[PDB]
């Protein structure tokens, strides 16, 4: 029963305490932070090995040889080079996120290796797939079809937290999500693709979401969406929309940045914002500080847009972080100032709505709500439904209840039945409300 | 240690929890609800004991006499029955309740019996006077005064379970909240006591509290904020309001019942709404759409009338028996709009001060309280009215207080570690000063 979590950030450790419990797992940690690995050591009792998979990948196969089960924690582009180690040897996987294109050239091996590697667990994906599957699977077992889907999602800070330009505290490093703006979007609406274009008209497709009248949210649709007719089924349905939750004025706030080119991969030109923002305005790059602002709200000129810049320091002589580039720094500016502090509580948002045609004729709709808040005492809201549903699918694989082979994502009975079980008791409670 | 618990409602089974867990704390539970005391002794290791405190006066001081504490959680009227035995026995005392006339009244004899009774812990009072006191005392032992006092308290439901035409959940009888819109209120503004009448044009004093961009609440003031000038210590202030908060469009809501006239504590009229709410605008009877469009005319907004029928007030349900039509309304919200067991409730508190320094300087201090109830543990109006409780009946036990007599949470003596250790349970209260 030995376990080899890789990657030590601060998902890992809601997992290291689940799987603790019963203490009959031996938990080996390993990544490139030996400092991480050393206070998570003394919290719990784990074997831990510093180690640079993406330098030393034989001393990783050599480590993954010696496990019952490997959970990689690490940064996506990694996982496959710990499903390689983990097919060789024989050593079942699991993973919090997306199967790629990549991972999934691996799929033949993987059932030819006889293991078995589950992945897109966690929040997004994860818990998404898991309740969609299971009210769409209830469905069909009384001989219904489902004709509409719209699910929203997003992690923020408890609403008492919501006061800053952006709305917005950041459990991590926002450069992934940062550059999805410039994206355009693709659902299906009423039998039609629908696709909208990203950058500075994406503020267009942002939307009030007012499910609740005591919470601020706007939502606006993600990358995709279209995708789900195959990956749960639902050939069917007509509509199929799955989006983004924010507080009001958050994407008004990123549309600014884009404006100022911020949200850029080129790279960096004693540099300082006030320096790096004039490179930006064309002007440049030592003037006077109410200068480059008086640039600054041209290209506007919205002053709720540059109330946030100036209150952020952008436009200050704060020293810019060393990075590879404008977004990089950017992003490792707006942690500096907009982490969650050590008392400070976040918040998971996710409701679902399906439209349930039955036999009878009958239509139904069925919605799903589940908010979540951080415990200060204890783990985040965004650390429970990331880790714990990873944490759970690696003791089921251990306990022997999955015995589904091959490179799968979690959208099975066998998988998320358990899972959603057992996360009540965490905490992660859902309710469902229906009409007719 | 020997802990007699005086109560079994809701608020004692966090109080249960915070004493059992050392285990050397021999907790006895008295009430006269049998079937509350088993549940809790599922849950909880404490003695049992069937007892109506007015009856069984005698059968009280006997159990009273065998405690190091007794902690009463009835409704707050019995307090005295409880403190007199308390008394004569020589025990401390705890109550989570305002300290009435009544209860001022035992004051000297809890001096001569050498004894501690402290009252007004919980959440209001309790939780309120701790963070002011707090604040207050911190501005003036460095020579600062108190120009102003606002403070705001809610409990509502999380914001998720706000979807309904009040925004509200009752955590229990809102009789007590519904009169109280037909009260006036009173407050001290930049130097001049401010009266808003209450009934229908209480509505006008309702206002936008924008602490949080992602939270959609109002305000409105209370009953009486100018006596909070004593019970603190700032009579120096010029602006005294203490508020409550709800979400928008709750009291807006509560508006339309007034204009209704449901809000009535005389009697009432097989009985059902339609045919109430008839005789309260034509009855008796007749049909759906008269009585729609005659509640339209109390108004006219159809938004206070989208609530009325969501709440079966136009149907067919019959009113409950009760002594008035308010209560009846009451007990109907009651059976509508309860928390089920897997929604949430919050606690959300603000407040600002107000400091004038020594050296000239106006500092404003804000100090934000939020709790979130937990589906699978206890709400956050139960936590943060047991937990000050349970807390100070701890630090009495383990001789943390030296004080005598009849006392609130006021000195840093209690509400220094009270507040410090309520923090350690999740319940995290901030504080934050500009000039
Ligand atoms: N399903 C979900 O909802 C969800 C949400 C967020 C993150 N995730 C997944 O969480 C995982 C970790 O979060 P992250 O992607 O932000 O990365 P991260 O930067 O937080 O790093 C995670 C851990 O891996 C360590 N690490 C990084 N590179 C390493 C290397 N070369 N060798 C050894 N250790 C290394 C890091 O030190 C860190 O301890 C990812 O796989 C992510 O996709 C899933
Ligand atoms: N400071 C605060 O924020 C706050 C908030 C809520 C409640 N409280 C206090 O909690 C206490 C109880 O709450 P409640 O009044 O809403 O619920 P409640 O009135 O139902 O009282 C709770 C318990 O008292 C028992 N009880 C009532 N009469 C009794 C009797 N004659 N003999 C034996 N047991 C009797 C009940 O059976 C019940 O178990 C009150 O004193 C209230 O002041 C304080």
């Amino acid at each position: 029963r030995k376990v080899l979590v890789l990657g030590s950030g601060y998902i890992s450790e809601p997992v290291l305490e689940y799987l603790s419990r019963d203490g009959n797992i031996e938990i080996t940690v390993g990544s490139d932070m030996k400092n991480q690995i050393e206070q998570l050591g003394k919290k719990y009792n784990i074997n831990p090995v510093s180690m640079d998979i993406c330098k030393q990948e034989e001393k990783l196969g050599f480590l993954v040889a010696k496990q019952d089960l490997v959970i990689s924690l690490l940064p996506y582009v990694l996982h496959p080079l710990v499903a390689k180690a983990c097919i060789t040897n024989k050593v079942n996987m699991v993973t919090a996120s997306y199967i790629t294109p990549a991972l999934k050239e691996l799929e033949k091996s993987v059932e030819d290796a006889g293991i078995t590697i589950i992945g897109e667990l966690g929040l997004d994906p994860g818990l998404d797939h898991m309740l969609a599957m299971e009210t769409i699977d209830k469905a069909k077992e009384v001989g219904a079809t489902i004709e509409s889907y719209i699910s929203y999602c997003g992690g923020l800070p408890a609403p008492e937290h919501s006061n800053n330009p952006l709305r917005y505290k950041f459990s991590w490093s926002p450069v992934g999500v940062l550059m999805n703006v410039m994206q355009s979007a693709t659902y299906l609406l009423d039998g039609k693709v629908v696709n909208v274009a990203g950058g500075i008209s994406f503020l267009d497709a942002v939307t009030s979401m007012d499910f609740f009248p005591g919470l601020n949210l706007e939502g606006y649709p993600n990358r995709d969406s279209t995708k789900y007719a195959e990956i749960y089924g639902i050939s069917s349905a007509h509509t199929l929309l799955r989006g983004t939750l924010r507080y009001k004025g958050y994407m008004k706030a990123l549309n600014g940045f884009v404006k100022l080119g911020l949200i850029n991969r080129e790279a960096l030109p004693p540099l300082t914002w006030k320096q790096l923002l004039c490179d930006l305005v064309g002007s440049p790059s030592s003037e006077h500080d109410v200068l480059k602002e008086a640039v600054l709200k041209k290209l506007g000129g919205d002053n709720t847009q540059l109330e946030a810049a100036e209150w952020l320091g952008l436009l200050g002589d704060e020293q810019v972080p060393q990075a590879e580039s404008i977004l990089d720094a950017l992003s490792k500016h707006l942690v500096m100032k907009l982490s969650y502090g050590p008392e400070e509580k976040d918040m998971i948002v996710m409701r679902d709505s399906f439209g349930i045609r039955h036999p009878s004729g009958h239509l139904e709709h069925k919605t799903i709500d589940l908010v979540a808040y951080g415990d200060i005492n204890g783990f985040s809201a965004m650390a429970k439904t990331v880790g714990l549903p990873t944490a759970m699918a690696a003791k089921m694989l251990l306990d022997g209840e999955i015995g589904a082979k091959g490179l799968m994502g979690p959208f099975s009975k066998e998988i998320y039945g358990p899972i959603l079980e057992r996360i009540k008791a965490e905490g992660i409670i859902y309710t469902t409300q229906s009409t007719i």
